[PDB]
C-alpha cells in the first residue's frame, strides 16, 4: 500500500504545516501537525476542557462506530517549546492520504496548554519519531508509521515541505519526480528515539564550506534551524545590524536586509537554504526588527534541523531494519 497527502503552511511565515487525517467511522477529518520529533498521535476532542478549545476541530469518539476505549491508558507530553497536553486513549481507524491503519492509538486530550488553545489551525499532532518515545502508560503505543510499515510497498515516508506553499507527505514510495539529482543517504542513531544524524558541515552565502560534524535531528515539528552557537554567530555576522537579543529570545536582524543563504552538508552532498527562508518577519506587528530563522541550540541540548532546513530538501525517512535518512535538492 501507499498514501499521499498534501501538507499546508498554517500562516504566511510557515510556522508549522497541517495535513488532513481521517479518524473513525464515519470519518472525522482533523488537520494534524506531522511531527518527526515526537511519537504520539493526539487530538483535540469532545473530552478536552471546554475553556481550552478555541476554534479547533474536535474528535468525538462516541460518534465513531470503530472507536474503543483503551482501558486504563493515559498519556502526557511536554514539548521543547514548553507546551504540553494530556488525556486518555482510544483505538480507531486512521487514514492519511488513502493509507489506512486499523487499531491506531488515538490519544484524546483532556487538557492542552495555552499555546495549543491559541492556535486554532492545529487540531493535534501525528508523531513520526520512533515508537520508543510514545508516552502512553502503562502500555506504550506505536506510531501511525510503525503500524503501517509492514503493509507499505517500501518501509519509508517522505517529507517535501514547501516554502510559502503546500507540499507533500508520502508513505510507502519515493516520488522520483519530486527532486533533482540523486538522494544522498546518511546514517541514523535511534538511541534517543529521534531521526538523529550527523551533518558534514556548512557554508554561509558564497563562502567556503567548513567541514565539521554536526549531530542533530530531522524534526518537521520544529519551525526553525537550531545549530551550535559558533555556526550561528558565523551566519549572522554576515548580516549588517544583526544581533542576539536576550529580550526577544534570539537573533534579530533589520527587516531591510537581504539574507545570505546557508548550506549544510549531507555526506559529500550539499543542501542550500535560500536566504529568504531564514526571514521570520517582524518581532511584533509593525516592527522593523525581524526574527531570524537560524538560532542557537545552546541550552536546548541538541541541534535541530527543523522546517527551515527540511523545506529546502526532499527528505526520505527510511524505516528499514537499520533506519537511514535521505536528502535531495529539489
Amino acid at each position: 500500500s501507499t498514501g499521499s497527502a498534501t501538507t499546508t503552511p498554517i500562516d504566511s511565515l510557515d510556522d508549522a504545516y497541517i495535513t488532513p487525517v481521517q479518524i473513525g467511522t464515519p470519518a472525522q477529518t482533523l488537520n494534524l501537525d506531522f511531527d518527526t520529533g515526537s511519537s504520539d498521535l493526539w487530538v483535540f476532542s469532545s473530552e478536552t476542557t471546554a475553556s481550552e478549545v478555541d476554534g479547533q476541530t474536535i474528535y468525538t469518539p462516541s460518534k465513531s462506530t470503530t472507536a474503543k476505549l483503551l482501558s486504563g491508558a493515559t498519556w502526557s507530553i511536554s514539548y521543547g517549546d514548553g507546551s504540553s497536553s494530556s488525556g486518555d486513549v482510544y483505538t480507531d481507524t486512521v487514514s492519511v492520504g488513502g493509507l489506512t491503519v486499523t487499531g491506531q492509538a488515538v490519544e484524546s486530550a483532556k487538557k492542552v496548554s495555552s499555546s495549543f488553545t491559541e492556535d486554532s489551525t492545529i487540531d493535534g499532532l501525528l508523531g513520526l519519531a520512533f515508537s520508543t518515545l510514545n508516552t502512553v502508560s502503562p502500555t506504550q503505543q506505536k506510531t501511525f508509521f510503525d503500524n503501517a510499515k509492514a503493509s507499505l510497498d517500501s518501509p519509508v515516508f517522505t517529507a517535501d515541505l514547501g516554502y510559502h506553499a503546500p507540499g507533500t507527505y508520502n508513505f510507502g514510495f519515493i516520488d522520483t519526480t519530486a527532486y533533482t539529482g540523486s538522494i544522498t543517504y546518511t546514517a541514523v542513531s535511534t538511541k534517543q528515539g529521534f531521526w538523529e544524524w550527523t551533518s558534514t558541515g556548512y557554508a554561509v552565502g558564497s563562502g567556503t564550506f567548513k567541514s565539521t560534524s554536526i549531530d542533530g535531528i530531522a524534526d518537521t515539528g520544529t519551525t526553525l534551524l537550531y545549530l551550535p552557537a559558533t555556526v550561528v554567530s558565523a551566519y549572522w555576522a554576515q548580516v549588517s545590524g544583526a544581533k542576539s537579543s536576550s529580550s526577544v529570545g534570539g537573533y534579530v536582524f533589520p527587516c531591510s536586509a537581504t539574507l545570505p543563504s546557508f548550506t549544510f552538508g549531507v555526506g559529500s552532498a550539499r543542501i542550500v537554504i535560500p536566504g529568504d527562508y531564514i526571514d521570520f518577519g517582524p518581532i511584533s506587528t509593525g516592527s522593523s526588527s525581524c526574527f531570524g530563522g537560524i538560532q542557537s541550540s545552546a541550552g536546548i541540548g541538541i541541534n535541530i534541523f527543523g522546517d527551515v532546513a527540511l523545506k529546502a530538501a526532499f527528505v526520505v525517512f527510511n524505516g528499514a531494519t537499520t533506519p537511514t535518512l535521505g536528502f535531495a535538492s529539489k
